[PDB]
């Protein structure tokens, strides 16, 4: 329905937000920033594959703290937004490689539009 593409162009946009606080934030923490790993999900082809991008916000929200700039209010949008979207609890499967928060972020970036796309 509609209502699931307003609900992933809500979520693509604070995705969108915190890739776009990290690509214009060079100076604090070039060194930190690169070192999080995060484990990206092997298939992410069906809308309930977002099991694995809600089990990693909370890593996500720890390393975005490490940054002085308001992380735990965009990590909140982001979690009730996936809650409605997955909602059985299904067993999410994650890759064997771990990646780079831009990766990290990217990756999910793509899956929204590629469901927004879709969609329409
Ligand atoms: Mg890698």
């Amino acid at each position: 329905t509609k209502k699931t593409q307003l609900q992933l162009e809500h979520l693509l946009l604070d995705l969108q937000m915190i890739l776009n606080m990290l690509n214009n934030y060079d100076n604090p923490k070039l060194t930190r920033m690169l070192t999080f790993k995060f484990y990206m999900p092997k298939k992410a082809t069906e809308l309930k594959h977002l099991q694995c991008l809600e089990e990693e916000l909370k890593p996500l929200e720890e390393a975005l703290n490490q940054a002085q700039s308001d992380p735990r209010d965009l990590i909140s949008n982001i979690n009730v937004i996936v809650l409605e979207l997955k909602g059985t609890t299904f067993m999410c499967e994650y890759a064997d490689e771990t990646a780079t928060i831009i990766e990290f972020l990217n990756r999910w970036i793509t899956f929204c539009q590629s469901i927004i796309s879709t969609l329409t």
